[PDB]
RNA sequence: GUUCGCGAAGUAACCCUUCGUGGACAUUUGGUCAAUUUGAAACAAUACAGAGAUGAUCAGCAGUUCCCCUGCAUAAGGAUGAACCGUUUUACAAAGAGAUUU
């Protein structure tokens, strides 16, 4: 009973706030870094530019 | 200050000197810049780790960059020079069926 579904079902088995304005500006300075690093090294994914749009929405 | 012209004194002196006068020669530098912190160099000092593929040990060459450094450099080197991996929802429909408000 030692099957390849077995072994591989177990290894995906294996596999698994905000209180005062200038903590929310460090947040957003983290996050823009963030996403102004996954837009700076790649221009083209669209997806990207939309969530951290959508980010700045929020 | 030098020179040219004139006058006045020494001085009834064409020698010389003094005083006064008009002209000419000569005509607008330097600073983006102030002499220790407070208009910004970076390394080093401490402490810990100690390298990209994965089971280990590695040669790399690249690409993107709103990262640069050493280099004379368009060469080469810098860990493959470093960050890259992170989140991850709508150009959004059409057909069919039943359960509900009127």
């Amino acid at each position: 009973h030692v099957s390849a579904e077995q072994i591989l079902r177990d290894v995906y088995k294996k596999g698994q706030d905000i209180l005062d304005l200038e903590e929310l500006r460090e947040y957003q300075r983290r996050k823009r870094t963030e996403y102004e690093g996954y837009l700076k090294r790649n221009r083209l994914d669209m997806g990207q530019w939309i969530r951290y749009a959508q980010f700045e929405i929020e």
